[PDB]
DNA sequence: TCAGGTAAGCAGTCCGCG
DNA sequence: GCGGACTGCTTAC
């Protein structure tokens, strides 16, 4: 087995790190690492050492990191390039770990801990810890074991001990639910009193000293609070023994509206899964609460009890453990699911780097050049101080505003990626500049060819054509990884497809869920077996083939992510390799291939149905084209088609065999034009929408730009069991808009697209007067609360405050003095309801803090005031209208001379 | 919201628009 | 009332 680091960390001038050993053992060293930076030089031809650019270098090895860090200062002074890895932890790293790191995740020591803090004045501050530490659960992957720490004799009460038993029963039964299958996994300690819950804690904390350290606000609030409460307690000397090198630092983290302080654990990867949750999940949710995420992510109900959370422990601290433990599991849950712990140690192995740096594109990327170039003898440039400078993104198309019934769209892959490989985009590639023309020249193809010698984007840059840049050439090794995972995942969503047609004829029969590999096609042997199945069986493997294709997407879109992030830091000062040059070639090159693509398919269809300048290309978006498609289905006619499948199958043919070939020809020809290195312009078909046949559903509407509708029954290959509301930009992808209206308007779109005018009609009038009845929650607006104290005049407004935080002032003067209620954390996000004229509360409406219930102190005076008229109007019927309006129909009855009869 | 990028929509404030 | 300038916040890509 080869050796794998677990955690470096650079403590003056040693290395200190842990690492799995060649026999398996987690092992730590201090290494006096004497790391060499370089420097140009005439020089001696004798030399091995080039920068990127090829100009010779002598390498300057030093005596200790101190003194290499003080030789890029003076170089500074003097005013010269101190080059090389100036991170010397990732320069030990490269040095020790010189080959692809084959990693054993059994031998990771992983935990995942939650606190609790009985506090009866506020929120228990970190920064302060003044109240005791009760209740930790940790659990620890390697032992798989949950380590219960309870406090039973506290300044706020003494308890009993909590019961295995009861935790087990059923909530019904005055249980609490602890799932079955931990029950055997919890290990419970109880303690008499605090510090020797402590010291304990401390000691198996020296045993079984995480690697990777996770939980739920561990970050911002369990660490800095564990840390500071046993330094208040025992002192500083004891509190860094949660660093397994005895070093601790405080932080403070900055932003635009203020700053806070976390605790950098040295020898510690802490990866907080809130923050794993937030980069790598890609939704955006009204909490963030692992109640709420929870409940989201897994069906779970959430965690209830009776009064408030400061009385918990003391009136049932049975439950209050209990839930205590239920907390740490739910994480595991959302882990065993998203995978987003197994995503970043391979991802931070791959680049080899600390872990936790797999937040950092710009750490990330510079890690993988780094290693890519060392391994030619190559010579890193140093960083450089740039003002952050504004530059051009990608084209969108400006859409007639409309119902369109027939619609087919084609996507780029990998769109900047391929741009930065088929022009070969790089720092060391650059060859030279050519005179530009306008934009809509290249588009057009009446410009001047750029270079007969060089691959040139429209922005005016040219580079080199005789091999590959290390950006391209390191942006392909992830790219070819995206790729594999997810081909398993648009596999195990072909296959989800299959269980939910089977799902319709469930065999009356006692069995079980095949044993599949849902990455892969199913056989038809697996297809045979499958319309034998029970409906038990079936929503098992259905579950399953669902959970391999989260497992796909999260291995694929975070690659994507990575290899956009390249792009992307290219446009970030703080990137060693930034240059808004390379930044603007992708960028304009993109905006070029999406135009140039739409005259291209405009004069192609234009050929096939004998026509002249007739726009079929209706939108797009940076890499993606949108082609009315109702010619080529009345050149068939409606009435020849069996079913909707049928002209599905047409539309899909066409998109393949006539529309595809000719997209590849005209980006061919793009290639040749900017002389390209190598044509990776692939624009294969995504979606093909319609209403069912024998509707009179309008299948899609566009209102503008990024704002748009389609029913979809064949995505990228999965042809669906029912179709997909395919919903961009609309408030129902808006987590501003309330949970209950996003429901309601998406049942409206949803009866315009399949079913149509009368349908729609129907459906508004029956929303419009039941509404009143919706929970307060469920109708209530979302929004990020920032700049609270800014427009805090004396507990009023002051000029030009926003909505929410108007809202948030009428909660705060109505909470005054309240030291138990529930504050609005700067920052975070609130739920937010207008208020009827004459209100007690003294505003047109009030904000509280989101994902939870208002306080019982003023609840029932919110419910009696809300105004159902004004948010009825503002979040339903203004958004409907727009919709409506955009599809040219009505969302009401107009009145006929029809209307009516029948005396 | 510590942590790659730009384009661009809508809510709301403030106030003009004879 | 609607839009323009502007802030705030949120999506699409
Ligand atoms: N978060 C994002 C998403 C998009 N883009 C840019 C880079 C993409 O290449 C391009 C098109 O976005 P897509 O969503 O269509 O994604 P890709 O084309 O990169 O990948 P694919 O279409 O293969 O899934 O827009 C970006 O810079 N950052
Ligand atoms: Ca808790
Ligand atoms: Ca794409
Ligand atoms: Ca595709
Ligand atoms: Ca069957
Ligand atoms: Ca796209």
């Amino acid at each position: 087995m080869k050796e794998f680091y677990l955690t470096v960390e650079q403590i003056g001038d040693s290395i200190f790190e842990r690492y799995i050993d060649s026999n398996g053992r987690e092992r730590t060293r201090e290494v006096e690492y004497k790391p060499s930076l370089f420097a140009h030089c005439p020089e001696s031809q004798a030399t091995k050492y080039f920068d990127i650019y090829g100009k010779p270098c002598t390498r300057k090895l030093f005596a200790n990191m101190r003194d290499a860090s003080q030789w890029i200062k003076r170089m500074e002074d003097i005013g010269l390039e101190a080059l090389g890895m100036d991170d010397f932890k990732l320069a030990y790293l490269s040095d020790t770990y010189n080959y692809e790191i084959k990693y054993d995740h059994t031998k990771i020591r992983v935990a995942n801990f939650d606190i609790e803090v009985t506090s009866p004045d506020g929120f228990p501050e970190p920064s302060q810890a003044k109240h005791p530490i009760d209740a930790i659960t940790h659990y620890d992957s390697i032992d798989d074991r949950f380590y219960v720490f309870d406090l039973l004799n506290s300044p706020y009460g003494n308890v009993e001990e909590w019961s295995i038993e009861i935790a087990a029963k059923l909530q019904e039964q005055g249980g609490d639910e602890v799932p079955s299958e931990i029950i055997d996994k919890i290990i419970y300690m109880p303690f008499d009193n605090e510090k020797e819950l402590l010291m304990e804690y401390l000691n198996f904390w020296q045993q079984k000293t995480p690697v990777i350290l996770t939980g739920w606000n561990v970050e911002s609030f369990a660490i800095p609070y564990v840390y500071n409460r046993i330094k208040n307690i025992f002192g500083e000397s004891t509190a860094k023994r949660l660093s397994p090198h005895r070093k601790t630092r405080v932080k403070v983290i900055e932003n635009m509206y203020g700053s806070r302080e976390i605790i950098t654990l040295f020898g510690i990867s802490v990866l907080d899964y809130i923050d794993l949750y937030k980069k790598f999940s890609f939704t955006n949710q009204p909490s963030y609460s692992l109640d709420y995420i929870s409940e989201f992510e897994l069906n779970v109900g959430k965690l209830k009890y009776d009064g408030p959370i400061s009385k918990l422990r003391e009136s049932n601290h049975q439950r209050y453990i209990s839930y205590n433990i239920i907390a740490v599991y739910r994480v595991l849950q959302i882990d065993a699911k998203r995978q987003f712990i197994n995503l970043s140690l391979d991802m931070g192995y791959y680049a080899k780097i600390q872990i936790q740096s797999v937040f950092s594109p710009i750490k990330t990327w510079d890690a993988i050049i780094f290693n890519s170039l060392k391994e030619q003898n190559k010579v890193i440039p140093q960083g450089r101080s740039h003002p952050v400078q504004p530059y051009p993104g990608a084209f969108v198309k400006e859409p007639i505003p409309n119902r369109y019934k027939y619609v087919m769209s084609f996507d780029l892959t990998s769109l900047y990626p391929s741009i930065i490989r088929q022009v070969n985009i790089s720092p060391e590639t650059i060859a030279g500049t050519f005179k530009v023309a306008p934009l809509h020249d290249y588009i057009n193809a009446v410009a001047e060819r750029p270079s007969d010698v060089y691959s040139c984007s429209p922005n005016g840059m040219m580079y080199y054509k005789d091999r590959d840049g290390v950006v391209p050439t390191e942006i392909t090794k992830v790219f070819n990884q995206r790729k594999e995972h997810k081909g398993y995942m648009l596999a195990a969503q072909r296959n989800g497809e299959i269980i939910k047609e089977a799902l319709h004829n469930p065999n009356l029969s006692v069995d079980e869920p095949l044993d599949v590999d849902y990455r892969f096609d199913f056989s038809d042997e697996i297809k045979e077996k499958i319309k034998k199945l029970s409906a038990k069986s079936l929503n098992e493997m259905l579950f399953r083939a669902q959970r391999t294709e989260v497992a796909g997407m999260t291995a694929q879109i975070n690659r994507k992510l990575l290899i956009n992030g390249l792009a992307g830091a290219l446009g970030n000062v703080w990137f060693r390799y930034y240059d808004l040059r390379n930044a603007t070639a992708i960028t304009t090159f993109g905006q070029m291939a999406l135009q140039w693509i739409e005259r291209k398919v405009n004069e192609y269809l234009n050929e096939v149905c004998g026509t002249e300048g007739e726009a079929f290309v209706l939108y797009g978006d940076t890499d993606s084209i949108y082609v009315s498609a109702d010619k080529i289905i009345d050149k068939v006619g409606e009435s020849k088609f069996r079913d909707t499948n049928h002209w599905v199958d047409f539309l899909d043919k066409f998109a393949r065999e006539r529309m595809e070939p000719a997209i590849d020809r005209g980006f061919r020809e793009m290639c040749e034009y900017m002389n390209n290195k190598q044509h990776l312009m692939f624009m294969d078909r995504e979606a093909i929408a319609g209403p069912p046949l024998g509707s009179k559903g309008i299948g899609g509407f566009w209102t503008g730009k990024k704002r748009y509708a389609l029913n979809v029954w064949d995505m990228e290959g999965t042809r669906y069991a029912e179709p997909k509301l395919k919903i961009m930009g609309l408030e129902t992808q808006k987590s501003s808009t309330p949970k209950a209206v996003q429901k309601a308007l998406k049942e409206c779109i949803r009866r315009m697209l399949q079913e149509g005018e009368e349908s729609l009609q129907e459906y508004f009038k029956e929303f419009e007067k039941e509404f009143r009845q919706l929970n307060y929650i469920s109708i209530a607006s979302v929004s990020s609360a920032n700049n609270i104290a800014k427009y805090d005049v004396g507990g009023f407004p002051g000029p030009k405050c926003p909505f929410h935080i108007r809202g948030i002032l009428t909660y705060n003067r109505a909470i005054k003095g309240n030291i138990d209620a529930p504050q609005v954390v700067e920052g975070e996000k609130v739920y937010v309801l207008p208020l009827r004229e004459g209100n007690p509360f003294g505003d047109k409406c009030i904000a509280w803090p989101s994902g939870t219930e208002i306080t019982d102190l003023i609840k029932d005076d919110v419910l009696h005031w809300m105004d159902y008229t004004v948010l009825l109007e503002k979040t339903f019927i203004k958004p409907l209208e727009g919709f409506t309006s955009a599809a040219k129909l009505d969302y009401e009855k107009k009145a006929s001379l029809f209307d009516m009869f029948d005396f």
